[PDB]
């Protein structure tokens, strides 16, 4: 009786469970499933917590999400092909929902699927070891409800623990004497903490854009963004400027490669994350920077040194929810014997060709399109519903232009669903004025 | 060739190395020693970092220490019996040195001992397993310098990883709505971050007393302390009050079991720590609250279910540095065969009698005196130099009275060394006015 361990109940682990349940619903015999989740509820990043650093059990706090976060790209680019926004909400809604709204949506699918029963919440995965003599994995966990550590044997293991939770936090000279708060983006919670302050944001990617936008929207006095290689380059509001990189700090001031200098109240390092798996030894352990094509993953999913071990969602993410689906459906089919694996040599050659293409990429359009091609290849192999990928790529193109037009109003635009054709209505309140982030305020009138 | 693993190079792991080195200096053959330390330098808590949450490798940040921290008790109560303050500094100093000064002192002893060579820095212990078949331990670590995970075999393991680093962080109704910073004492770094703010401190023990004192000294507008059981009782300054526990928080305000309420800018949970050992399964893992006599430790040191495993410094700490010495010398002597262990039944009965006495303790004096008795029993069994414990107890008595007299000036008093007899002079600057926490300002004549 074959047995599967799924590590994590975020979007990826939820998709993995959904994938199996869907095969079962069609009448197939499926493996026994156990899913381990260290948090008290599913949803992963989208499960908000006020906690910071270490959680109530002493495990690293997982979510990096903050008050007032809304979708960074069109919801239409992340809609599940087997569970639409229309089905879930019963009505059209706008295109960039707040966190709690997206959280409600991803949970809706697995509530309907009835797969909560497979999950052991409040349980941290400590160790995964492969045993050569038995060809099984031993998974060791800590159940923080009973405060006991136990282990169990599995035939296959699917790792869904994310890669945007363990921060990359570089040091700058003087940090030990600066008098204001220093935090990583991962620790950022309520933008109101910085009302009427001067905030320095170190970095120039999605985290800097959006955390600065929150500080702006909720009333920071002044924002400074500094970049290591090139500026974000958007037209920012009046109280926000982009400088070349921080070089040092003193008691109160930041100094930049500019020769400029000024007083700053708080420093937020928006400097990204590391791939970190403390429960894996080197035989199973993925080591990569954040990118579209990590190596050693056949079809981006199958660990090439031991193809009884799988990874979901370890790539950088233009696409997200329906990419995890495409991967989870594929992992499922491999595990079930529907898609036999080629030799290790063929895997290696295939992965090298995908890496060669990855190194070629220059524009944003080339990047999301490459990821669409990856997804296309996955959904063609499986009964996951095909959806219109070139039309999703075109939605990304529109979104890109909207950001360039005006970085503060991109969230005020609407797109059509590629699953239903339903056009998103305009939201009742422009983003800059929509201060309440609750699901109730978003879905109600006003 | 017998082999020992020492887990941690704070004061306890340094003492364990010092104990073995001292035996060797006297002419004995010692085992091979390997010490693993996840930080880049030794000193444990006393090694200051600006970092918070997770460290540069993604390991939990260890030190809970903050800017401007000074010794909480007389230095005379923590003086090494084999390496005096007079030897280290070459002159008298006042009785409550700043963190950097005490760090320099603890490093001084192990610099002189030459024990740096046994330590692998930037290396995090992941797992310790005991193999019944070989009667050895397998220690698996991650070397963050080479990003390599490897394991090695040991005959004995001494755990020195501390118990004041994994926070106990209780949740209060409304924390997910509150607009200012919420942090644990463990994340507290520079008190200047709170200058001109209203700060609520949840708790009523050493962390609350001292973090409040720092916020006060460096210019917080207003301080509130709230207690769960009973108030700290000291006479606080004008802008600081104590009241019954927090019950809930909204967007801007804290509400107390009082019926009282007010606007607060930051909340600091001074609610203590948990014993947390993510690298130990239940066969080896100590489970206890913070107290003078944890169970399952023969002489407070030998793990009773597997007496080839040892714990140093897991008790609550009135005494500290020379308690770790007493423990480390004892662990050393059992490892080397100088002090054969009694049967498991005898160990149990001994530990029970120590626990029975512990539950008897009511006053502060009874508590440090019991810990003095514990230490006496250890140093009598070993060649650690005897020192005057009743005279150390009388120094605690004076310190207690000084705190009762005035909680803001207790650090301005001086005591005599029980090791050398020499009186500590008065510091050049009253604590409230000594804003500079550097070693250089402290040791200078002005
Ligand atoms: C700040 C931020 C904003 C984002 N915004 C968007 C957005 O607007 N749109 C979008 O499409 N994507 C966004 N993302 C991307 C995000 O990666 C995905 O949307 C999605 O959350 C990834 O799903 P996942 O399940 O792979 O990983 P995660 O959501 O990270 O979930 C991993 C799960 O693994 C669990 N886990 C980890 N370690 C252990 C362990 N040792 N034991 C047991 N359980 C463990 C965690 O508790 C968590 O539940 C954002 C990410 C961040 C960090
Ligand atoms: C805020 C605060 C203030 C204090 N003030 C005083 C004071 O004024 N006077 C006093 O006498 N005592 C004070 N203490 C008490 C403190 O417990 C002791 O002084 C002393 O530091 C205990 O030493 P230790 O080596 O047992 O533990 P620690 O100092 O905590 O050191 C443990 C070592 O283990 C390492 N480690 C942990 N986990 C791993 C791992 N998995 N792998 C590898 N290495 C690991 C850590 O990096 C660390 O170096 C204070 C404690 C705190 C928290
Ligand atoms: C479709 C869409 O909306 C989309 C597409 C992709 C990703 N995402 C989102 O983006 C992700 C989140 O993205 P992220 O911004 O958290 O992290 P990254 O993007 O990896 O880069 C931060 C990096 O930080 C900077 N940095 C690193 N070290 C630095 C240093 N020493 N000094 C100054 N800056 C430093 C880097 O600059 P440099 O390396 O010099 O440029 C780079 O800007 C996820 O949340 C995902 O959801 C969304
Ligand atoms: C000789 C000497 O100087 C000495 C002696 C011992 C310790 N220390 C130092 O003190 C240590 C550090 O001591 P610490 O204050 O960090 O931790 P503890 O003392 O364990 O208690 C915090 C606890 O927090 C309170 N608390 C817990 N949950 C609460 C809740 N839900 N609401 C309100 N309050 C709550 C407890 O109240 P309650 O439980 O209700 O009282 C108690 O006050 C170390 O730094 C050590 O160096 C020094």
């Amino acid at each position: 009786a074959t047995r599967i361990a799924i590590l994590g109940a975020g979007p990826s682990g939820m998709a993995q469970l959904r994938a199996f349940q869907s095969a079962q619903e069609k009448g197939a015999e499926i493996p026994e499933l156990v899913c381990f989740e260290k948090q008290a509820d599913w949803g992963g990043q989208w499960n908000y917590t006020w906690r910071t650093g270490l959680d109530e059990n002493g495990e690293p706090v997982h979510s990096s999400m903050y008050r007032y976060l809304w979708s960074n790209g069109p919801k239409e680019c992340l809609e599940f092909a087997d569970y639409t926004f229309d089905e879930h909400f019963g009505k059209p809604i706008a295109s960039y929902p707040p966190r709690e709204v997206l959280w409600d949506y991803i949970k809706g699918r697995v509530e309907k699927a009835g797969v909560r029963k497979y999950i052991r919440f409040n349980t941290a995965v400590r160790h995964v070891e492969f045993n050569e003599d038995s060809q099984t994995f031993t998974v060791t966990v800590q159940d923080h409800t009973t405060d006991t550590i136990y282990s169990a044997a599995f035939d296959y293991v699917v790792c869904c623990t994310g890669h945007f939770s363990t921060p990359y936090v570089p040091e700058f000279e003087g940090f030990e004497k600066f008098g204001g708060r220093i935090l990583h983006a991962h620790d950022f919670r309520d933008a109101l903490e910085f009302k009427d302050k001067t905030v320095l944001l170190v970095g120039s990617s999605y985290s800097a854009e959006d955390i600065g936008s929150q500080c702006y929207k909720y009333g920071a006095k002044k924002l400074i963004s500094c970049y290591r290689t090139a500026p974000m380059g958007y037209k920012w509001p009046e109280n926000w400027d982009e400088r070349p990189n921080l070089v040092r700090v003193d008691t109160e001031n930041a100094y930049f490669a500019d020769g400029s200098s000024e007083k700053v109240d708080a420093i937020i390092l928006c400097t990204g994350y590391i791939h970190h798996f403390p429960f894996l030894n080197d035989d199973l352990r993925l080591v990569t920077n954040n990118r579209l094509w990590p190596l050693n993953l056949y079809k981006g999913v199958v660990w090439e040194d031991n193809p009884k071990f799988f990874y979901i969602g370890m790539q950088d993410q233009w696409y997200s929810f329906n990419m995890f689906d495409a991967q989870a459906w594929y992992a499922r089919d491999v595990i079930m014997g529907r898609l036999p694996l080629p030799s290790k040599e063929e895997m290696k050659a295939d992965s090298m060709a995908w890496r060669e293409k990855e190194l070629t990429l220059v524009t944003a359009e080339e990047m999301y399109t490459y990821q669409g091609d990856y997804i296309q290849n996955l959904i063609d192999m499986t009964d996951y519903p095909s959806f219109d990928i070139p039309a999703t790529n075109k939605t990304f193109l529109e979104w890109k232009h909207h950001k360039k037009e005006n970085i503060m109003t991109f969230r005020d635009h609407s797109y059509r669903s590629l699953m239903t054709g339903t056009m998103a209505p305009k939201h009742h309140t422009p983003w800059i004025d929509a201060l309440d982030d609750s699901l109730e305020a978003y879905l109600s009138d006003k």
